[PDB]
C-alpha cells in the first residue's frame, strides 16, 4: 500500500508529541516528556485510499544538530510546528525549513506550518504573521489544539494531501 | 472582514446542498428538493482568520446554461462535486471545470474535486481514478458524506485555502 513518510519537526515544548498522539492513541497527554525520538506506524484511510501513515516524531533542540540531516533525507513530508504562544519557536521556523531545503536539494518540499496551542487564550503569534509567513514559503498554514484536538486530523492530512500533488 | 466567494457546482442530485446545509446547519437534509439557487452567509474563524463564508448554492442541469456564466465570474473559488456511486456525474466534471476556465480567463481558479457519498457501499467511482483526475487537474481531491459529515469541513476550508495561497 502506500506509505507517506512524514516527520513531525520544530521548538522544544511546541506540542509535537501531544499532536502525534492524538492523531494515533486519541488522548490528550498533559506531560513533561522530552522527545529523543518516537515511530508510530499507522494503517488509515485517507480519502477512499488505503494507505499507512509512518510518523517520525523528533526532538526540539538536544545534541540533534547535523544530527537531523539523516531522517530529513528520509522524510517525504513535514510538518512544521510552533506554539502560538512563544515567539522564539516562531522565528525558529526559519532555521527547520532551511535545513530540510539544504538536505532535500529542493526548493519545493511538500510541509504545511503548525501554530499549535489555538485554545491558550494569550497568543504572541498573531495567524496573519503566521498565515503571511506560510504564503511566502508557498506552503499552507493551520492551526491546532492538541488539546481539543481542533485541526489535528486536518494538518496531517493536507500533508498526506501536499505529498499526493507534488 | 476577509470574504470568500465561493460557489458549489456539479451534477444534479450528487448532494451539494446537502453538504452546504452540514456546514451551516449541522444536520443531513435526507430530501427530494432541487436547487435553482440558494445562497449562506457565516462569520466562521479558519486558522485565527475570522472572515465570512459566502457560499451559493446552485442547480444541478436546469435551464442553467451560459445562464452559469454570470456566477463563475464572481466565484472566488470552487467545489466541484459528484456522486462516488453515479459515474456520469463523475464524468460530467470536465464540462463544469473547462466552463469555469473559459469565462475566468484562466487556468488557476481555486478548486477541488469531492467524491461526495462515501458512505454508501457500492460505488462505481474508485478513489484511484478521481484522485489521478484531481491530479491532472492541479486540484486536491476529498471525498465527503453529508450524511456522515465526513470530510465535509475538510472539503470547504481546503476551498477557503487553496484561495489564501493563489
Ligand atoms: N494547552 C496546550 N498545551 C499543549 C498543546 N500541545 C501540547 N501541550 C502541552 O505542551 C507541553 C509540551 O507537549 P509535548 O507534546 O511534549 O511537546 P514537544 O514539542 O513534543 N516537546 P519536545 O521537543 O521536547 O519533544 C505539554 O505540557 C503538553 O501538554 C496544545 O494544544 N495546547
Ligand atoms: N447517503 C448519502 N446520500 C446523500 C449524501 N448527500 C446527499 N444525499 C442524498 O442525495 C440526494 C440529493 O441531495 P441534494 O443535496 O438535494 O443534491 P443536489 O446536488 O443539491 N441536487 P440538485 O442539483 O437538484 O440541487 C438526497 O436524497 C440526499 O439526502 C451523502 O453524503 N450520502
Ligand atoms: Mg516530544
Ligand atoms: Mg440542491
Amino acid at each position: 500500500m502506500t506509505e507517506y513518510k512524514l516527520v513531525v519537526v520544530g521548538a522544544g515544548g511546541v506540542g509535537k508529541s501531544a499532536l502525534t498522539i492524538q492523531l494515533i492513541q486519541n488522548h490528550f497527554v498533559d506531560e513533561y516528556d522530552p522527545t529523543i525520538e518516537e515511530s508510530y506506524r499507522k494503517q488509515v484511510v485517507i480519502d477512499g485510499e488505503t494507505c499507512l501513515l509512518d510518523i517520525l516524531d523528533t526532538a526540539g533542540q538536544e545534541e540533534y544538530s547535523a544530527m537531523r540531516d539523516q531522517y530529513m533525507r528520509t522524510g517525504e513530508g513535514f510538518l512544521c510546528v510552533f506554539a502560538i504562544n512563544n515567539t522564539k519557536s516562531f522565528e525558529d521556523i526559519h532555521q527547520y525549513r532551511e535545513q530540510i531545503k539544504r538536505v532535500k536539494d529542493s526548493d519545493d518540499v511538500p510541509m504545511v506550518l503548525v501554530g499549535n496551542k489555538c485554545d491558550l487564550a494569550a497568543r504572541t503569534v498573531e495567524s496573519r504573521q503566521a498565515q503571511d509567513l506560510a504564503r511566502s514559503y508557498g506552503i499552507p498554514y493551520i492551526e491546532t489544539s492538541a488539546k481539543t484536538r481542533q485541526g489535528v486530523e486536518d494538518a496531517f492530512y493536507t500533508l498526506v494531501r501536499e505529498i499526493r500533488q507534488h
